[PDB]
């Protein structure tokens, strides 16, 4: 799984891809339906 | 994506899917370490 694939799959912005594990976790939370 | 699709995409173990955001972050880190 590449960084580019993650960006596309989770719709990440240019700023969000600077913090992939954290902005993984957040788009994880929105996965579980809590946000 | 469903939680099951996340398990498939990331290859998450039985235990790991119980903590999806955190075990999300860790398989995030493993991009390159
Ligand atoms: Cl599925
Ligand atoms: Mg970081
Ligand atoms: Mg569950």
């Amino acid at each position: 799984l590449s960084e580019e694939e993650i960006q596309r799959i989770f719709g990440l912005s240019s700023e969000q891809i600077k913090s992939l594990p954290e902005e993984x976790y957040k788009k994880x939370v929105e996965x579980t339906g809590y946000l």
